[PDB]
């Protein structure tokens, strides 16, 4: 393995460093990536779990990237016009080109044949990151994602979620929810790329009654739709006593491990 390195990772886009916690161990690496309230010191995987002590020796590195809240590591349109930001949010930028290029050359890692893992405003992400970079992504995982953030009820839900995790817009980041930005994002609309890469998907999920049966027509709705459209390279964990909490997210890092194994390292 290697142990826990602190990085300071320069972002031209963003015009910033950006903190990333990385572990290595391997050529090809696991992203970790935080959850809507995403802190400015660490990784909420690291804050929470033990993702580290679990996938040393695993025979892969380990990323986990800091900051971003609210961002769902997207490229923004513009600034939250909200909450004085003062530069644009442009993490997809930094993850697919930025990040890859500092870590192959600094230290060997692998820009391909990596997985994205993600939980709550990042679960999509991983999807929508393997749907557009499939070399770069070809295992994506989402824990308690939004799967279908242009669609219904979700784009309200996710601008009111954003406004309460620091006071960020969801205007600034894909427009009003008519904008085309919405539906390249949406992991649902994606499917047909999942499909047609052979991405190794793992979705899990487990007021608030509402809340639970939108995101189970939506997950259900995920489900069918990734099966019907030819998909064969999925894993779909809904457990009934299942919560969308740290240690349920880390219940399922741990039982994907030996999943992310064989299909990154053969």
């Amino acid at each position: 393995g290697l142990p826990v390195e602190y990085l300071q990772v320069p972002s031209a886009s963003m015009g910033r460093d950006i903190k990333v916690q990385f572990q290595g161990g391997g050529p090809h690496a696991v992203y970790l990536l935080d959850g809507l309230r995403a802190q400015d010191d660490y990784n909420g995987w690291d804050i929470n779990t033990p993702a580290f002590e679990e996938y040393y020796q695993s025979g892969l590195s380990v990323i986990m990237p800091v900051g971003g809240q609210s961002s769902f590591y997207t490229d923004w349109y513009q600034p939250s016009q909200s909450n004085g930001q003062n530069y644009t949010y442009k993490w997809e930028t930094f993850l697919t080109r930025e990040m890859p290029a500092w870590l192959q050359a600094n230290k060997g890692v692998s820009p391909t044949g990596n997985a994205a893992v993600g939980l709550s405003m990042s679960g999509g992400s991983a999807l929508i990151l393997a749907a557009y970079y499939p070399q770069q992504f070809p295992y994506a995982a989402s824990l308690s994602g939004f799967l279908n953030p242009s669609e219904s009820w979700w784009p309200t839900l996710i601008g009111l979620a954003m406004n309460d995790s620091g006071g960020y817009n969801a205007n600034s980041m894909w427009g009003p929810s008519s904008d085309p930005a919405w539906k390249r994002n949406d992991p649902m609309v994606q499917i047909p790329r999942l499909v047609a890469n052979n991405t190794r998907i793992w979705v899990y999920c487990g007021p608030a009654k509402f809340l639970e049966g939108l995101t189970l027509r939506t997950n259900q709705t995920f489900r069918d739709t990734y099966a019907a459209d030819g998909g064969r390279n999925g894993v779909f964990n809904f457990p009934p006593n299942g919560t969308h909490s740290w240690p349920y997210w880390n219940e399922q890092l741990v039982a994907m491990k030996a999943d992310i194994q064989h299909v990154l390292n053969g």
